[PDB]
């Protein structure tokens, strides 16, 4: 340790920024985030100051440097093209004591500016003290994946809540058992961020009523197409604080092995189970009071049954909430270079399964988009079908395997091949039909 | 944010602790680990005073407060079991405009001394500003865990060699390019920890001895709906290394918080197709990496297409991130799932104006046992409800209008199909129409929230 990190009060405090240019406009934006009283000294201004200075936010004093702009200022920063007048403003805080960073220059200056993640009033920031300002970056994205943007509100709502903690709570280890389900109780939450002040008092006596051991709630989860890059953050913290994962097939090793290693699973999916024995296992682990996680392909509300493993849920009082993913077809069309809509090509995109009965002559009419799930086995009687009914048999199609992942294959031509083109490819793999599968051979970035 | 981190350089520079318990020592070894002039300033000292004054490490003064002790001083820290005392000090730290510290008082005084976790040369502060410690804690214990040993020596070393890597590569892109590999070379870290020197320099020199790709890329990326939470992991990798990011109106404000403080940012919504074409094209032409931020998913009519269809040709690459599309965010944020068992076999994602002429075929878009989605259609709803009905949908089959779908912002409004154009007259852009039998799941799945 050679830099001492503190955590400095800057509202109506007198701050000194010399230089005018893009550099000083993005550490003036930091330091009015932080309530600074600002005076910004430069030669000239780029436009975004003469805008905040009429917006009454800062103050401009357009000229030379003049030392004495320093005379009532706590922070100066060096953000000048010019290492003489950057040496000179550095050299004028020093004999007054004023912290200084020189932007151009981490050495010579008496503070360095850190990476910051803000989530106010908590804040975490990091550096290395000019060494490695990459690395930091690479921290600093990982923290932004780690932590939720409304742990702020739940952090403040902690505050004049420490009250109730002990007459409620009287050991400091059971305290903090308490404080633990507090931090991750996401539906207060969202009720904290959405403002709902009876959501959030119905989750806080909840909080004080229901057993120490008890945290019991279901979050449908969407695992995306395979590509462990596509999931959300949301969905990541989530199966960061899962007490059990319950996933299929159709989740991606990829996705599972960024499941908590302290995390009971249970596998749900096929070998070589019906819907009700999958509602049963959810309902039966969360009323032990365990925090579960149903992890599904893709979307949970396409094609993914998620609706029926939501009611039978709610009849027995259990919380839940569902964080989205990209379903198949947004994936496969990103990963393959075939956008589903494009100019006029097409009005409309359709996402169709493959008792009752298809529609026919609606799937064969012009000016659309059609994506088949589950559809490799009907493929035959397909073809057949949309060229009875009048779609004309020069169409573009293709037939995307493993979309997103390390093995994804994509095979495409026209509609008359379309039933010798599904024997080459295997579940799970996506029917794509339309005028804009002929996209692909300037927008395959892909392969 | 309510506190600004900055990282002081403390060597030679003095500093005054007032105090001298069991906390002011804490304090005082902070502030000798960071080679300060320090002077503590108290009635009494614990002996952990005593013998660092013996060693020559810090000056005592052993009686009540002494203000003039401030006037060389670029830190102070109020210490005492007395707030009348701790507040005197305070207000000569104020005046002096030097930034005190008071152990008793987070919100008063200037600063507030965060946990530390240390990898030197690497720190990461954690502070929630005193209104909650027991989540500082928590959250430094499993920060804790996150970081390797080694990363220390890693960020030793890529200091030493920040000389060299200045004079070796010109332009600042292939800097980065060189630094993004260096950081993740497991064996680069293992031969330091093991302290082989002779693997550590034959990694050194085949990383400096490799072509580093001077192109500018182009990465469409999906910004999902609005929840900033909503966002993949890879999309938030290309805003966290974006040189420019080109964003809309429909990119939330969350959204764009999480964008590299230090990269540009230009706005086009009120801009024409092709001008964001160029202006994308221009910015990648510097060799540059340009982020395109696109509200929803980049192909579900965002016009990606249109935008890369340049750059196959312009020998620029490219490549997209996909994003959760607005149907699929308001979808499970209404309580409306899309599919269900067989209320509809399939979904239809609809645009609400055609290009000028053109109409939408009606006839198809009124079959039975499908969900339908009417993109930017808020301004036709009414035709959209004379249309439906005079090509046989029933009457009585439920709408939903979700308004702002996904933000803490969201309005829904619901009914039935003969009440499309009325309830449109209560929403705003952007808003989402949805049609068909899933709507009736609502009262039963809707978790987020009653507006
Ligand atoms: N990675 C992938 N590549 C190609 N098709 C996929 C896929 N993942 C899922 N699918 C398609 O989706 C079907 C699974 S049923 C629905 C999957 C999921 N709810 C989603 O939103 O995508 C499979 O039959 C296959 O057609
Ligand atoms: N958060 C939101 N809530 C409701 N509608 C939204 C929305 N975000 C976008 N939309 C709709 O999308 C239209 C723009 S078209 C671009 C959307 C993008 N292709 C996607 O996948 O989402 C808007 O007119 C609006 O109708
Ligand atoms: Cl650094």
């Amino acid at each position: 340790m050679d830099h001492l990190p503190i955590f400095c009060q800057l509202r109506d405090r007198d701050c000194l920024i010399v230089g005018g240019g893009d550099v000083a406009e993005r550490k003036a934006r930091l330091l009015l985030e932080a309530g600074a009283r600002l005076t910004v000294n430069a030669l000239t201004f780029i436009p975004q100051f003469t805008v905040w200075a009429n917006e009454g936010m800062l103050t401009l004093v357009e000229g030379p440097f003049d030392e004495t702009l320093l005379d009532s200022c706590w922070l100066a920063i060096a953000a000048t093209d010019d290492d003489t007048v950057n040496q000179r403003v550095s050299d004028a805080a020093e004999s007054r004591r004023i912290f200084c960073n020189v932007v151009a220059a981490p050495k010579a200056a008496s503070f360095i500016m850190p990476s910051i993640i803000d989530r106010s009033p908590l804040m975490v920031a990091v550096s290395a003290g000019g060494t490695s300002p990459v690395l930091a970056r690479l921290l600093r994205e990982k923290l932004e994946s780690l932590l939720p943007q409304h742990l702020g509100q739940v952090a403040r709502y902690a505050g004049q809540l420490r009250a109730r903690v002990k007459k409620q709570f009287a050991t400091m280890g059971e305290r903090r058992r308490f404080w633990e389900k507090f931090f991750v109780n996401d539906r207060l939450a969202q009720s904290l961020a959405n403002a709902d002040e009876k959501a959030v008092n119905a989750t806080t006596e909840r909080l004080f009523s229901e057993p120490l051991d008890h945290r019991g709630e279901v979050v449908l989860v969407g695992a995306g197409p395979g590509d462990a890059g596509l999931l959300t953050l949301k969905g990541l913290q989530q199966i960061q604080q899962a007490d059990i994962v319950v996933y299929d097939r159709l989740v991606s090793d990829d996705i599972m092995n960024l499941v908590r290693r302290d995390a009971d699973r249970v596998f749900v999916g096929k070998r070589a189970v019906p819907q009700e024995e999958i509602n049963q296992i959810l309902l039966r682990e969360a009323q032990k009071g365990k925090r579960v996680v149903r992890l599904k392909g893709g979307d949970p509300f396409i094609f993914g049954r998620g609706g029926e493993e939501l009611e039978t849920l709610c009849h027995a009082g259990i919380p839940f909430s569902v964080v989205p993913g990209i379903t198949a077809a947004s994936g496969c069309s990103a990963y393959s270079g075939i956008p589903l809509t494009h100019r006029d090509y097409a009005q409309s995109v359709r996402l169709v399964t493959g008792g009752g009965e298809l529609d026919w002559e609606n799937l064969a009419a012009e000016k659309q988009t059609l994506v088949f799930y589950m559809g490799l086995n009907q493929a035959a009687t397909i073809q057949e079908k949309l060229i009875a009914f009048g779609m004309q048999a020069d169409m573009p199609v293709a037939l995307v395997e493993n979309g997103t992942s390390v093995k994804q294959r994509v095979v495409h031509g026209v509609l008359t091949q379309l039933g010798e083109l599904a024997q080459q490819v295997e579940s799970p793999a996506l029917i794509i039909v339309g005028r804009v599968v002929a996209l692909r051979d300037k927008l395959n970035w892909f392969s």
